Formats: structure tokens, C-alpha cells, sequence
């Protein structure tokens, strides 16, 4: 369980909107945390699952 | 540096996709890593900026 400490309105469909102050529980998913990442291989930039990679 | 160990198609345009093997380059950004969360406030749930968060 976490609180908020400011405002975030959501960018996208998968994004989560809250207010400072609200109350949180972080769930367990299959992915972990998801990190943002640049690919050596294409260029390409974005956000990755990091139970998908390794060191 | 990490590599994937997985293919990981993109769901959405923030995302990134990745063939197994691909070298990555995790980028350090100020919201922090991304959690999946739930609201205790409005039932909805989503990822968050692990950064906008405390216990």
C-alpha cells in the first residue's frame, strides 16, 4: 500500500489517474516493473517489461 | 545494458517491441520504473510512475 504524493493524469488507455492523497496497493503481475529503454538493435525507444530481460 | 530474453510485441504506442536477444539500454527518466496498481479510491487500476508514489 502506497499514497499518492501529487496528481498524474493518465497519457494512455493503460495508465492509471489518481489524485495526491489517494491509496494504492501495487499489484503482482507476470511482467514486473516496467522500465524505459532504447534498443541497441533498432533505435526504437519505449517501455519493456522487465521480466522479459536480463543483464 | 540487458538483453531480451523473450520477443515482446508492442500493445500500445508507448511501448516497446523486441526480439529475443536484442541488446537494451535501460534510459533513466524522472517518473521512475512503472508499477501496476490499484486504486483504493475509485476501483480503477492501471500503471503508475512508481516516482509519484510513497508508502
Amino acid at each position: 500500500t502506497f499514497v499518492a504524493l501529487y496528481d498524474y493524469e493518465s497519457r494512455t488507455e493503460t495508465d492509471l489517474s489518481f489524485k495526491k492523497g489517494e491509496r494504492l496497493q501495487i499489484l503482482n503481475s507476470s511482467e514486473g516493473d516496467w522500465w524505459l529503454a532504447h534498443s541497441l538493435t533498432t533505435g526504437q525507444t519505449g517501455y519493456i517489461p522487465s521480466n522479459y530481460v536480463a543483464p
